[PDB]
């Protein structure tokens, strides 16, 4: 393919690896405790540090794979940030903002995680971790995307598209609002309001399906926030399907968004129905990661378009 130094495809490999590790650090948090002394241990049995005799269990692998990914992340993120900065910036000026964002948020989630070991009883603060971890992953994802695009003459995704004002409103607005919905979700978890409402869409058989207790309000607030996000994405997708059919990155970008929002909602409903089976929890952290990734891709398009035009 390219006669340039073979070491370049290694920067692409590092990008893929780091993006993957950061995704693991994020979604892996749905399987292990993120607060208290049992932090790092499978959520179903907070005791994995110390007393137990047995080893090589499928739940022990999760715990090892998460702590390993979290440790190796510092090495990977710093290397990716530096290398991409040295090599990719000439073509993409955004490279530096991303390299920096990657480092800052990797450190912020590590900082918040360290504190969660002892202040995990503060749900309002603990609910900030996911969103931070989410941006840490999305920064590395977009950086990796630029790394690939930098080595192509006819770019696939990072193309100078014409983004109208309305579409910009939807993109930026949905991005910001999704982050808010992400907080309410994290708040449900760390406030233990996950199973306060056995039913869906309403709370339970009693009180007409309306919340009457703390945990029911948190649960219901999250669902209500999610519904609005869902509706907004439908409106945003319809505008793309109608006015951006000629700009396929936006057309398909939003259709994928529509699909990720659907899978997010469904896995959310299954968390409840399954009474928090961790497989659905894992899915619920994954699909929002995909959606947010696409929304951050859109933000890059706007950032470049506003620079160009
Ligand atoms: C489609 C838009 C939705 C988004 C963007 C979203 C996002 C999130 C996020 C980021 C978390 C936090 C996870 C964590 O801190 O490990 C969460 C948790 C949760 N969500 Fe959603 N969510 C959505 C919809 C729903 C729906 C429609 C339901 C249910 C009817 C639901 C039920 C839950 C439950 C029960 C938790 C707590 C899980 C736990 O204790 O680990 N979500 N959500
Ligand atoms: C423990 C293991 C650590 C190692 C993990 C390795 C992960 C390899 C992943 C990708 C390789 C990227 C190779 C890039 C090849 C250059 C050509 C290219 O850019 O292909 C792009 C592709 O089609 C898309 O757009
Ligand atoms: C609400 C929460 C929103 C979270 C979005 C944060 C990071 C997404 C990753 C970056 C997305 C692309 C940004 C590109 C950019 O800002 O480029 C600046 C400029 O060229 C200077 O280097
Ligand atoms: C809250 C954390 C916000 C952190 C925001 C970090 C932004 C870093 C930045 O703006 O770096 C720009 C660079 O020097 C030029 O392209
Ligand atoms: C606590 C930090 C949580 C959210 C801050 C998000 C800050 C994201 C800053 C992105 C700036 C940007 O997207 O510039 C274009
Ligand atoms: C696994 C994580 C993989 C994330 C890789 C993001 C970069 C990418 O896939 O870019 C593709 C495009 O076609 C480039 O020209
Ligand atoms: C159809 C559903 C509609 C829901 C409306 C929600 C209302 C306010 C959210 C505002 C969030 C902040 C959005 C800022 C967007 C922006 O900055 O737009 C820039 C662009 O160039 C020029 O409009
Ligand atoms: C509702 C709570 C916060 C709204 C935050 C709205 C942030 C609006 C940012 C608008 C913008 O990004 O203009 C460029
Ligand atoms: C937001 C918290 C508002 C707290 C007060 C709400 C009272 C209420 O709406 O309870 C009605 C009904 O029995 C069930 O939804
Ligand atoms: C969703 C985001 C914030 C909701 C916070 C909800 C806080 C609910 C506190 C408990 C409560 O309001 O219970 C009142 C009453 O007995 C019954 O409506
Ligand atoms: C005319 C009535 C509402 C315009 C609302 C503008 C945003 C609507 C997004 C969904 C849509 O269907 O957009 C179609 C078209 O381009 C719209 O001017
Ligand atoms: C990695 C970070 C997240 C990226 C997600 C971005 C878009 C999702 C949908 C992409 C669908 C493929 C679009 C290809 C296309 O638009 O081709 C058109 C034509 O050749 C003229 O440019
Ligand atoms: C993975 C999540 C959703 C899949 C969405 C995949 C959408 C990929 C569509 C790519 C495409 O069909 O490109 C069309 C082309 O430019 C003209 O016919
Ligand atoms: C149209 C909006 C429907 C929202 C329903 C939410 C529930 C389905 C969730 C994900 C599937 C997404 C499938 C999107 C199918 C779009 C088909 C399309 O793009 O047809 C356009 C045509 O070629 C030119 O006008
Ligand atoms: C599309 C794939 C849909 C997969 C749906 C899985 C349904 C399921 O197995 O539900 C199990 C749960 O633990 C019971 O409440
Ligand atoms: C590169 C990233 C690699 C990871 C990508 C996949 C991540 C999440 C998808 C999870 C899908 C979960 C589907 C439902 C599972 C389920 O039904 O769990 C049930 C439970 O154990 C009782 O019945
Ligand atoms: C880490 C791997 C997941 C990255 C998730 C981000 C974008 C998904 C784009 C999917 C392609 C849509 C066509
Ligand atoms: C923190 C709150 C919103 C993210 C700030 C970024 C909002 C989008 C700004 C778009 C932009 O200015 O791209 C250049
Ligand atoms: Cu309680």
């Amino acid at each position: 393919h390219m006669l340039e130094d073979p070491m370049n495809k290694a920067l692409k490999a590092l990008g893929v690896l780091t993006t993957f590790v950061m995704l693991i650090v994020l979604i892996g948090g749905a399987l292990v405790t993120k607060t208290g002394s049992g932090q790092g241990c499978g959520r179903q049995w907070p005791l994995c540090h110390g007393r137990f005799f047995p080893e090589l269990n499928p739940a022990s692998i999760i715990e090892w794979s998460h702590r390993f990914a979290s440790g190796i992340s510092i090495i990977l993120v710093l290397s990716l940030a530096f290398w991409s900065w040295r090599k990719i910036t000439p073509i993409f000026r955004e490279t530096t903002f991303l390299a920096i964002m990657s480092i800052i948020f990797l450190f912020l989630q590590a900082l918040l995680g360290a504190l969660a070991v002892v202040f995990g009883s503060n749900a309002l603060i603990m609910a900030l971790h996911f969103g931070i971890s989410l941006i840490s992953f999305a920064s590395v994802l977009i950086l990796t995307l630029l790394i690939f695009e930098a080595d192509k003459s006819v770019r696939t995704l990072v193309k100078p598209l014409q983004i109208g004002k309305k579409m910009q409103f939807h993109m930026i607005g949905i991005l910001i609002y999704s982050y808010i919905v992400v907080y309410t979700g994290a708040y449900v978890r760390h406030t233990e309001s996950s199973l306060a409402c056995p039913n869906v869409p309403l709370c339970s058989p009693l009180n007409n399906g309306l919340p009457t207790q703390f945990h029911e309000w948190v649960q219901m607030g999250h669902r209500a926030a999610a519904l609005l996000l869902f509706v907004w994405i439908i409106v945003a997708a319809v505008h793309a399907i109608t006015s951006y059919k000629d700009q396929k990155q936006i057309f398909w970008g939003w259709i994928s968004c529509l699909i990720f929002i659907t899978l997010q909602a469904l896995s959310g409903i299954m968390i409840v129905y399954s009474e928090l089976a961790l497989g659905f929890a894992l899915a619920h952290s994954f699909f929002i990661a995909c959606l947010f990734g696409v929304l951050c891709y859109f933000l890059l398009l706007i950032a470049r378009f506003r620079y160009e035009s």
